[PDB]
């Protein structure tokens, strides 16, 4: 029983971080095989990132500029290349602690770990959701770009995020492995718009029932509702309209709890327009949308 | 920017992790150097917890009923010794994986992170508070005794909680790495109260300063106090009494925001007595007493 904020073990990853510094600049890499993951931003200095031009500033770079460390050895770098906003520098070292490993684009809902990193070093580890905008609420300061999202199917880590840059309102921007940015970002510094951010839904729900299983049952009620009532509600509180997906991906928890997914929602509509009332839902005083169907699943049956 | 509830980076305390078998019994054990840390109720069945007479119990047993599993390869047992609530099992190969380690006593209000384990294998990491009252707030199911609590500096990993117990009341009750039990709690199948519990003012402080810096400031008011009328509204809420050697810990970021430690402790007084009148801070709508002054400077300045 219980129900935390659960991140991956990030074992895996630690031993897949390094340094890379290219000329004053210094920020984290993903050594995976014989390749050296980085934000391409590694080549710029202050000055440049107003409107970086990274085709002709990596020009006037050359392999023996990007300089790897792994820990406390140097990597030798023989290859450079830019896929949109990520750098991959082929080093001629295969990483001898590379794990079994994915490059996968997340959904927006979807959840990961991160390590964050700093000089190449582990500081620490928390789960993340990927908001409906395309945003992430981390806890990243200078020299963390670099570090990665990330999730676990048993010896398999997928990597979906690298940490690129800090939007002027506090949330974090970033790119899937191959360098595309999740969101309309662009890795210079301006202003840029994140779009209206909504609630995931099928999270709560998914975290209604871990409340459930795990004893929090104030907020049931002798009440039910329809997709369609539900979601004029979910309109009015900008949470992200429920579907029949969310619906079918809700019922390993519906039929492990004996509540139908519809007298949830009719539960989190209650909640909705009366708040709290003072009350707490597993230590939280808030609707939390930051576990999946999937992470209350696992948590809940102790998949290793 | 921004601030997560931040557990270790696992790594090295993964490296660590075995399953230990006796007889029908199998939870989790510690392979540090040539020493395997386990919970002595491994040595149990359910029908023995009731009142479990331990040494008994272990004089039935000899190294060889101790099966020692590190992911798939068999420890050799040629020693075991009961320490407290602890079983030490002396293995004929040292862990390669050893890192440089400490078993310390945590006190009550310090914070520490957790690797939850099944059979050996760890499932995922979070970062907990040893409460007042010497309970955790964890996520732990069967199997999960032997997951332990940790802290890490640079390279040294300070082990100090290893899990035991689940009270009727859905909190959890462990030992440190010597056996012996935070708490008054004993390791059987009995309803044990844990203590009244109460809110750690200098983590609700230090997070109020984390929340300054990030740029949460609605609740900063134009109001002093003094430790004394502090200690009054704490006693009413149920929240530690504030001593001189909190205020003194409170020193660094008191000194980084140019608030007053005691200015703090207003704002605290008001949100007590007034709620938070449907806001939040840090994305939490309550007062956070999981994060410890040094954990918040610790996760402001990025150490690794
Ligand atoms: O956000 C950034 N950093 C940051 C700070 C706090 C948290 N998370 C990240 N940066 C700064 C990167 C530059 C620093 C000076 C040397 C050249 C690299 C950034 C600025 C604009 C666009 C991009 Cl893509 C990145
Ligand atoms: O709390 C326990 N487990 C648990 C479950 C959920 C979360 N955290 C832990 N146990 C169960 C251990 C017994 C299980 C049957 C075989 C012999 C070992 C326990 C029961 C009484 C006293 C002690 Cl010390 C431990």
């Amino acid at each position: 029983s219980g129900f935390r904020k659960m991140a991956f073990p990030s074992g895996k990853v630690e031993g897949c971080m390094v340094q890379v510094t290219c000329g004053t600049t210094t920020l984290n890499g993903l050594w995976l095989d014989d390749v050296v993951y980085c934000p391409r931003h590694v080549i710029c200095t202050s000055e440049d990132m107003l409107n970086p031009n990274y085709e002709d500033l990596l020009i006037r770079k050359s392999n023996h500029n990007f300089l790897v460390q792994a820990g406390n050895v140097q990597l030798r770098v023989i290859g450079h290349s830019m896929q949109n906003c990520v750098l991959k520098l082929k080093v001629d070292t295969a990483n001898p602690k590379t794990p079994k490993y994915k490059f996968v684009r997340i959904q927006p809902g979807q959840t990961f770990s991160v390590l964050a990193c700093y000089n190449g070093s582990p500081s620490g580890v928390y789960q993340c959701a990927m908001r409906p905008n395309f945003t992430i609420k981390g806890s990243f300061l200078n020299g963390s770009c670099g570090s990665v999202g990330f999730n676990i199917d048993y010896d398999c880590v997928s990597f979906c995020y690298m940490h690129h840059m800090e939007l002027p309102t506090g949330v974090h921007a970033g790119t899937d492995l191959e360098g595309n940015f999740y969101g309309p970002f662009v890795d210079r510094q301006t202003a840029q718009a994140a779009g209206t951010d909504t609630t995931i839904t099928v999270n709560v729900l998914a975290w209604l029932y871990a409340a459930v299983i795990n004893g929090d049952r104030w907020f049931l009620n002798r009440f039910t509702t329809t997709l369609n009532d539900f979601n004029l509600v979910a309109m009015k509180y900008n949470y992200e309209p429920l579907t029949q997906d969310h619906v079918d991906i809700l019922g390993p928890l519906s039929a492990q709890t004996g509540i139908a997914v519809l007298d949830m929602c009719a539960s989190l509509k209650e909640l909705l327009q009366n708040g709290m009332n003072g009350r707490t839902i597993l230590g939280s005083a808030l609707l939390e949308d930051e576990f999946t169907p999937f992470d209350v699943v696992r948590q809940c049956s102790g998949v290793t």
